[PDB]
C-alpha cells in the first residue's frame, strides 16, 4: 500500500505487548517501509491460497485474540532482518533489500511453518502440538533462513545436503533468537510447541538425541524418508555448530567453544562464500574450515575448534 508509515502497538502469540510498524491508508495495515523493500504480513484466512489479503485494521491496535499470531510474524520478521542487516550486513534475504512477505492463518489446525520459495508460511497449530508457529522468534528465523540460504548456497533439499540446510537455519534460528535476547537457548520452537507440556522442544541442537535426532555422523539416517532425512541429520550440524560456540566434550573429543558471534560469523561466511547446491557434511568441513581460516587465521584457535567439533560429530 501507497500511505503514511507509522507505528502500530499489539499484542503477540505469547501474549507480549509490541510495537509493530504500520502504514496508513484507509486502513492500518501490516506493512513496514522502515526495512528495505518493505516487510508485508498477510492474512491467509484460514486457506490455503496465498499470500491473501494484506493484513488491515481499523484502528491500528492489534489487541485481538486473531490478530496475535499476524503481530508476531511482522514482528519477527522486522527481528530477522534487523539481525542479517546488523550481524551479517546483509540487507534481505537476496542481498538486495528484498521485500519480505508472511502469510499467517495458514489452512485449518497447520502444524507447520515454511518458506515457499517466495514468502512466509504460518498456521496456527492445533492447540495441542502446536499453538500459532509465528509466536516463536526461533521459529520465524528458521524458515527466514531458508530464503537466505535460496540465494546463497542453494542446497538442494534432500540427502545431506538438505541436511546442511535444515541445520543452518537452526543455528541462524537461534542466533536471531540470541539476538533479540528473548529468553534465548540452543533448543528449537520451545515458544509454539506443545503449550500443555514445559522444558520440550521440536528439536535441540545442545541435545540433538534427546528426541531421537543423531547428535553423530554414525548415528545418521540413510533411509529414504523425509527426503532422505533433512530433519532428522541436521542434528549432527547443530551438534557440531554448536560445540563450536559453547564446546565440551562430545564422545570423547574436546572442543573449545569460541562463543556464538564467531561461530555465526563462520558458518554465514561459509554459507556465502564457499558452500554449492549439492555440499555434503564433508564438504560443509572443509567450507567452515576454509572460512574460519580466512576470519581468524589458519593458526588460530577458532579454525581448531571447528575441526574438533567435526571430528566430535564424526564429519570428516
Ligand atoms: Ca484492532
Ligand atoms: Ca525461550
Ligand atoms: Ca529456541
Ligand atoms: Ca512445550
Ligand atoms: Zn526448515
Amino acid at each position: 500500500i501507497t500511505g503514511t508509515s507509522t507505528v502500530g502497538v499489539g499484542r503477540g502469540v505469547l501474549g507480549d505487548q509490541k510495537n509493530i510498524n504500520t502504514t496508513y491508508s484507509t486502513y492500518y495495515y501490516l506493512q513496514d517501509n522502515t526495512r528495505g523493500n518493505g516487510i508485508f504480513t498477510y492474512d491467509a484466512k484460514y486457506r490455503t491460497t496465498l499470500p491473501g489479503s494484506l493484513w488491515a485494521d481499523a484502528d491500528n491496535q492489534f489487541f485481538a485474540s486473531y490478530d496475535a499470531p499476524a503481530v508476531d510474524a511482522h514482528y519477527y520478521a522486522g527481528v530477522t532482518y534487523d539481525y542479517y542487516k546488523n550481524v551479517h550486513n546483509r540487507l534481505s534475504y537476496d542481498g538486495n533489500n528484498a521485500a519480505i512477505r508472511s502469510s499467517v492463518h495458514y489452512s485449518q489446525g497447520y502444524n507447520n511453518a515454511f518458506w515457499n520459495g517466495s514468502q512466509m508460511v504460518y498456521g496456527d497449530g492445533d492447540g495441542q502440538t502446536f499453538i500459532p508457529l509465528s509466536g516463536g522468534i526461533d521459529v520465524v528465523a528458521h524458515e527466514l533462513t531458508h530464503a537466505v540460504t535460496d540465494y546463497t548456497a542453494g542446497l538442494i533439499y534432500q540427502n545431506e545436503s538438505g541436511a546442511i540446510n535444515e541445520a543452518i537455519s537452526d543455528i541462524f534460528g537461534t542466533l536471531v533468537e540470541f539476538y533479540a535476547n528473548k529468553n534465548p537457548d540452543w533448543e528449537i520452537g520451545e515458544d509454539v510447541y506443545t503449550p500443555g507440556i514445559s522444558g520440550d522442544s521440536l528439536r535441540s541442537m545442545s541435545d540433538p538425541a534427546k528426541y531421537g535426532d543423531p547428535d553423530h555422523y554414525s548415528k545418521r539416517y540413510t533411509g529414504t524418508q523425509d527426503n532422505g532425512g533433512v530433519h532428522i541429520n541436521s542434528g549432527i550440524i547443530n551438534k557440531a555448530a554448536y560445540l563450536i560456540s559453547q564446546g565440551g566434550t562430545h564422545y570423547g573429543v574436546s572442543v573449545v567453544g569460541i562463543g556464538r558471534d564467531k561461530l555465526g560469523k563462520i558458518f554465514y561466511r561459509a554459507l556465502t562464500q564457499y558452500l554449492t547446491p549439492t555440499s555434503n557434511f564433508s564438504q560443509l568441513r572443509a567450507a567452515a574450515v576454509q572460512s574460519a581460516t580466512d576470519l581468524y587465521g589458519s593458526t588460530s584457535q577458532e579454525v581448531a575448534s571447528v575441526k574438533q567439533a567435526f571430528d566430535a560429530v564424526g564429519v570428516k
